[PDB]
C-alpha cells in the first residue's frame, strides 16, 4: 500500500524501514496522506490539511482514557448490544478493527477481544497504540491479555477462527454522504465496498450473536432485516443470532 512514509525519530536505525517492509507499506514521496514515526508514537496525517494535525491510536490517555472512565463500561450501547450482562463476557471478535475504540471498550469491561484488521496502514496504526498500551504499568497486563490485533481479511478468515467467539462484532467503513479525527481517518479508509459480505461468515462463526454498527437510516448489512437492535443518538447495533454449537 502506497503513503508518504516520514521518520521524525532522528534514530537512523531503520525502524521506519522495518516497518514499512512488515507492514508491505511503498514510499509514495506525493501521497496524499502521510504516515509519520515521531519519537512518541506513529501517526497519519493529512498533508494537505496540516490544521487536522495527526491521529495515533492511543488506549492509555486521551478520548479512550476519557471513554473508559465515562463511558459507563458495561452500561455502554456496544456493551448491551453484545449482550453483557452481569458476569457475562462473551469472547468477541472484532472483524473490523479500526481505531480499535469500540474493541478496547468490550476489552476494558472485561471480554477477550480478538481484532481483525486488513488495512496494512490501519494495522500499522494498531499495532503501534497496542505496543504503548502493553507497555502501560496499569493497564498493560490485562490488555495484553483481553485485546490481540489479527492482520486478516475477516472476510476469509472467519471461518477459521477458534476458538469460536460468542459474538462477532461488525463496523464497516459505511458510504457516509452527509471531528479533525475523523476526517483524517476517512481520507485513508473509503467505504468498505464488499462489507456486505461480512454478514454471512460472521453469522456463521459466531456461536451467540453478531452485532453491526449502522449509522441513521442506513440499511442493514446485506439487506438482511433484523427486529432487534440497540438505538443511540446518530447510529443503532442491529442484533442477529449466531451458529450454537
Ligand atoms: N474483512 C475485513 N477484515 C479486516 N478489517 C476489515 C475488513 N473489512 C473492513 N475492515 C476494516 O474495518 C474498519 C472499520 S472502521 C470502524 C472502526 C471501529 N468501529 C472503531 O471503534 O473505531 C476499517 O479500518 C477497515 O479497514
Amino acid at each position: 500500500m502506497k503513503i508518504c512514509l516520514i521518520d521524525e525519530t532522528g534514530a537512523g536505525d531503520g525502524a521506519l524501514s522495518v516497518l514499512a517492509a512488515r507492514w508491505g507499506l511503498e514510499h509514495d514521496e506525493d501521497n496524499l496522506m502521510a504516515l509519520v514515526l515521531t519519537p512518541e508514537h506513529l501517526e497519519l496525517r493529512k498533508r494537505d490539511e496540516p490544521k487536522l494535525g495527526g491521529i495515533f491510536v492511543d488506549f492509555v490517555g486521551g478520548a479512550m482514557a476519557h471513554r473508559r472512565k465515562f463511558g459507563g463500561g458495561r452500561g455502554e450501547a456496544v456493551a448491551k448490544a453484545v449482550g453483557i450482562k452481569g458476569d457475562y463476557l462473551p469472547d468477541v471478535v472484532d472483524a473490523t478493527a479500526g481505531l480499535g475504540r469500540d474493541a478496547f471498550v468490550l476489552a476494558s469491561v472485561g471480554c477477550r477481544v480478538r481484532m481483525l484488521e486488513r488495512n496494512p496502514v490501519v494495522a500499522a496504526l494498531l499495532d503501534d497504540g497496542l505496543a504503548r498500551g502493553y507497555a502501560d504499568a496499569e493497564i498493560g497486563g490485562w490488555l495484553q491479555e483481553r485485546l490481540q490485533l489479527i492482520h486478516a481479511s475477516s472476510l476469509t478468515a472467519l471461518t477459521d477462527i477458534t476458538p469460536r467467539p460468542q459474538v462477532v462484532y461488525l463496523d464497516p467503513m459505511f458510504p457516509h454522504k452527509q471531528k479533525k479525527e475523523m476526517r483524517v481517518f476517512q481520507s485513508l479508509v473509503g467505504p468498505d465496498l464488499d462489507a456486505d459480505g461480512l454478514l454471512e461468515p460472521a453469522r456463521l462463526l459466531a456461536t451467540k450473536r453478531v452485532v453491526v454498527k449502522r449509522p441513521d437510516y442506513a440499511p442493514p448489512l446485506a439487506n438482511v432485516a433484523t427486529p432487534n437492535a440497540v438505538v443511540t443518538k446518530g447510529h443503532r447495533f442491529d442484533i442477529y443470532a449466531g451458529t450454537p454449537v
